[PDB]
């Protein structure tokens, strides 16, 4: 009983639920899981670096369920008509090790990342937010835009991308949402002027200063999503020093996040503690808050469980023979060598 | 992405033949072990539970990336489930694209037998002819055939606490008339006078399947069963009386039989033995121990082998695991409109 949800099936699932509800429901599910932070067997994801990218495995588990996601990060892929980010994952039973679900996670990753950013913003950004800058208008952009528009009251988005066609795509994809205005800016500095939230989702395997100190205004919240690997950043180190920085899983973020540019003792705040109301999140209206996001296995665990439950209710997905199921003699593996 | 499921792998292995599969794989493993320094190696990541473990085993070179998901639950057989279940992926390094998704439960038994064979060829006495096989479960038939067909073992003395397991082993290999397999009533009885002792028992605990009093000069121990911290088969003093060989030292220091010895206890890297940089067996009376726990490179090799074998037979099914080439790779949102939209 290993169920498989491929790309087109996930497409039908997301279409059925709706992108907005999917993100909203997922953010709520993520919030609850983050509150249960200490119940999970956590670890920094394993990364295998190459010349133009990275391939990583992201495991996590509690006492009953195990989950992991395979994911790559190759910014140069788009030049070859491939996605910068591709992923898939598995949800398994802890007491038997049996893989219950194998699922595409490329579409799901964009959804969980948007939901995670939304969850963090709901807890860290000023409640009156209405304008957001969206730097990087690629694969993640539409999801981030909708998450903030439908669930955080963002009515206006000022977008910028080195690739003008990417911005055109973003505007065209969301035009159907009349309550949301999205306009193209000629530069990052122009896009971020006067915004309440800055979301960065650029893809470039190198140290970059997308956001510089001069762009910061009192009360801003920075949703820094693009940088997510050692040697891959989007914020100038001083931007972090002028803000209260929040992270997912500190041990991993110290190596892959924006904070990799600062001393190992630079103070950061664990988001799960804020969500439990045990540690202060935003401390004032003038403060600048930064969500140093790199992605963490727990978020994939949440979306995998969500997808399994939602697909089950809709009778979606197909069964595959990935590993042996129950057998008369589980010690007779050799019998399988005689052919099906 | 192509997918090879359990029944397809069964047909594939059946067509290649278990012995040939193990032989060809051992040759391939030797080549990969020789270029050990070309791989980005790491100790597998394990998630421990009260009755088992779930692990991810990645490894990669400049061209290919591979990983295997595998569990280790000794109590599973009481629930008619396999103690070991696994599957893995072979991916392209420069794009991250997963080329092959494959069952690896059957393949794991084959690569483990091939690895044990490869080590034995370099560590056991060349005149070995009798082997003790402790643990007659899933791995046993594969280990038995690997040694019989490729290392001249003509007699195996088997023991398992479960008598039906031993009966299964004997019945499964009865067709190999050049191989004699007989049931012993205890481990001590089974290992008496053997040239090689292969242990593949499954018990999540510190076990002394083999004690020092059982050792005889010149024996080679293919210790395969223990493969996790707190899960061993050999008494620590058995190791003190031998030259010990490992796969990937950093990982084995944690999961192997040597976890019971000082961090400074000397061990020998198998790949270096194969390269001829250090000695395998040094004397006929020496006791050698291959402290085997399994390592990602072995799964990398079998995944490449399976892909090649399946490809020339046109076997495997295409699956939409991740997006492939598209007009606009930056438009992931288009996928939220349903497969029709
Ligand atoms: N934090 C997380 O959880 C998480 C999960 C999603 C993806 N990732 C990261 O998010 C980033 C974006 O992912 P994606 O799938 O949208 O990639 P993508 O390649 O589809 O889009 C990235 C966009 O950034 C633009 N860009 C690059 N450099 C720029 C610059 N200096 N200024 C303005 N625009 C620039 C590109 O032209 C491109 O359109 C990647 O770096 C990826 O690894 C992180
Ligand atoms: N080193 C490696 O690369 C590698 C790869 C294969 C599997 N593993 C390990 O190999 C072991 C066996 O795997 P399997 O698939 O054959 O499992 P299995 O459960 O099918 O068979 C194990 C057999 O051991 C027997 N056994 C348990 N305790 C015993 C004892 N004290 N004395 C004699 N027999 C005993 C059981 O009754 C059973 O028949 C497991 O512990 C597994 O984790 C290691
Ligand atoms: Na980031
Ligand atoms: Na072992």
């Amino acid at each position: 009983m290993t169920y498989f949800i491929d790309v087109p099936t996930m497409s039908d699932l997301v279409h059925d639920i709706g992108v907005a509800p999917f993100i909203g429901e997922l953010a709520a599910a993520l919030r609850d899981d983050f509150k249960r932070w200490q119940a999970f067997d956590k670890s920094a994801r394993v990364a295998s670096h190459s010349e133009v990218g990275v391939i990583e495995l992201m495991p996590v588990a509690d006492k009953s369920r195990y989950a992991f996601k395979y994911v790559n990060g190759h910014p140069a892929n788009t030049a070859r008509n491939l996605h910068t980010v591709m992923a898939f994952g598995v949800l398994a039973d802890v007491d038997s090790g049996y893989p219950v679900l194998l699922s595409e996670l490329t579409i799901a990753t964009a959804l969980r990342t948007a939901a995670t950013s939304l969850m963090a913003a709901q807890a860290l950004a000023r409640p009156n937010a209405r304008k957001m800058a969206l730097i990087g208008n690629g694969a993640q952009s539409e999801f981030q835009a909708l998450a903030f528009h439908k669930h955080l009251g963002i009515e206006e988005i000022v977008a910028y991308d080195t690739d003008p066609l990417a911005t055109a795509k973003l505007i065209a994809n969301l035009k159907e949402y009349s309550g949301l205005t999205i306009r193209r800016a000629s530069s990052v500095a122009e896009a971020v002027k006067g915004v309440d939230i800055i979301t960065t989702v650029t893809a470039d395997k190198a140290y970059a200063t997308i956001i510089t100190p001069d762009m910061l205004e009192p009360g801003m919240h920075l949703n820094a999503v693009g940088g997510d690997c050692p040697g891959k950043t989007e914020l100038h180190a001083d931007v972090l020093r002028n803000a209260r920085v929040f992270v997912e899983y500190e041990p991993q973020t110290r190596i892959e996040g924006e904070i990799q540019q600062l001393p190992a003792d630079f103070p950061v705040v664990d988001l799960w503690r804020v969500l439990r109301g045990e540690t202060e999140g935003r401390q004032s209206d003038s403060q600048v808050t930064v969500f140093d996001s790199v992605g963490f296995a727990l978020e994939d665990y949440t979306v995998l469980r969500y997808v399994l439950q939602q697909a089950e209710k809709r009778g979606m997905g197909t069964k595959i023979d990935l590993v042996p199921w129950v057998e008369d003699d589980p010690k007779d593996l050799f019998s399988h060598t005689r052919g099906r």
